[PDB]
């Protein structure tokens, strides 16, 4: 959480939208200029004001490939501010819906695979995301994902979401990494379907109440049956029963060195 100077922020333009998202610049002074995004908070509560700056506290405790980076923030000034690498291809999911079918099944399986790395080691520091969704991860020019958005993140030591949660979190307030891996599986999907809605357009309550009766989301188009086994595993009933994001990892690796295992489709 470095205070940056807001000389040395230049904003451009909107790139989205309590409060805004734009992509700017960023002269440190001895540093090279670089392009940034960011965040802001519409500068009318201390407590709103904390928690939102409390995302980028636990941003800034990482450092690894697949987790987006904190340049700094603007606290002593408003709107405060918290300011991240730029990432040119915006988030995931409508990144995919711009580009659909036109990525190969092994260049997806690789697009999962950095967000499983992500998560194996937010998992590994003993943090819980609570909000693992397509739109979270943002992409890069080089198609690298990064996990986003650690605003609900809980350090274990508006209109909110249900149908990326697992059905214990939902029921009990129970979230974990086991949790978390359930998100993981609709990414997955989310991913495979070039940026569908999961669980289309079913209400909320149609989601929990399906969940309950074992129904799980059938395969995306042309999803090879590995990838779909997989989303079945991170969606098993007992939490217990899910891998761990270790084992995601590996099992993707298996996939990406052995690619004639993934011609064999579900649906």
């Amino acid at each position: 959480a470095k205070e940056i100077d807001v000389s040395f922020v230049k904003i451009e333009e909107v790139i989205g939208a309590f409060g805004e998202v734009y992509k700017g610049r960023l002269k440190l002074p001895g540093k090279r200029e670089i392009y940034v995004a960011i965040k802001t908070l519409k500068a009318g509560s201390e407590k709103q004001r904390r928690d939102f700056l409390s995302e980028a506290s636990i941003m800034g405790q990482f450092d690894h490939p697949n987790i987006i980076r904190l340049e700094g923030v603007v606290t002593k000034s408003r709107p405060v501010m918290i300011i991240t690498e730029f990432m040119e291809n915006g988030a995931l999911d409508s990144f995919l819906r711009q580009n659909d079918g036109q990525f190969t099944v092994i260049q997806l399986v690789g697009m999962l695979r950095g967000i499983a790395a992500g998560m194996k080691y937010l998992a590994e520091m003993n943090y819980v995301h609570r909000d693992l969704a397509a739109r979270n991860i943002l992409v890069n020019s080089n198609l690298v994902c990064k996990v986003s958005d650690f605003g609900l993140s809980r350090y274990l030591q508006g209109k909110i979401p249900v149908r990326w949660t697992a059905p214990e979190a939902i029921a009990y307030r129970k979230f974990t990494s086991a949790s978390d891996v359930w998100s993981y599986g609709i990414v997955m999907w989310e991913v495979m379907s070039f940026g569908e809605r999961p669980y289309w357009d079913m209400s909320n309550q149609d989601v929990i109440n399906a969940i309950e009766q074992d129904y799980r989301l059938p395969p995306p188009m042309d999803c090879p049956a590995a990838l779909h086994q997989l989303m079945l595993d991170c969606w098993q009933k007992d939490r217990n029963s899910r891998p761990r994001f270790a084992e995601i990892v590996n099992t993707l690796d298996k996939m990406i060195r052995n690619p004639a295992s993934l011609k064999t489709v579900a649906t």
